[PDB]
């Protein structure tokens, strides 16, 4: 059995806005710590569902984002790390409508990005 799931792409920051705007819309900016530990548990059960992937692939632009790399660091001070897995919804004029700080499973995930980007109250 083989079945995949979300796949991020990388790109640099000018690529990134640019291919947003002109692919559809929103960019998904994935960012991660070298520590990896939760990022491969994500990987193993999210990373298998079609739903999920797809809703976030049409949906949004991904990309992953260094840390440690890549002017990183300007986004990990400016943006508050705070742990090891860290999720920026960013429209495509660069700016962020939720920071999701931390991970949590599937479907409360999935909830926590709606929650962030359509706030009901």
């Amino acid at each position: 059995a083989q079945a995949d799931g979300i796949a991020f792409r990388e790109l640099s920051f000018p690529e990134a806005l640019k291919r947003a705007e002109v692919e559809d819309k929103l960019l998904f900016v994935d960012c991660f710590t070298t520590w990896c530990g939760p990022c491969k548990r994500l990987s193993k059960v999210v990373f298998k569902d079609s739903l999920v992937a797809d809703y976030f692939n049409r949906h949004f632009v991904n990309l992953k984002m260094d840390m440690e790399k890549g002017e990183g660091v300007e986004l990990r001070k400016k943006y508050g790390v705070h742990a090891y897995p860290t999720l920026l919804f960013i429209n495509s004029s660069g700016e962020v409508v939720y920071r999701l700080v931390g991970a949590e499973d599937a479907p409360e995930l999935l909830k926590k990005v709606k929650l962030g980007v359509e706030s009901e109250g």
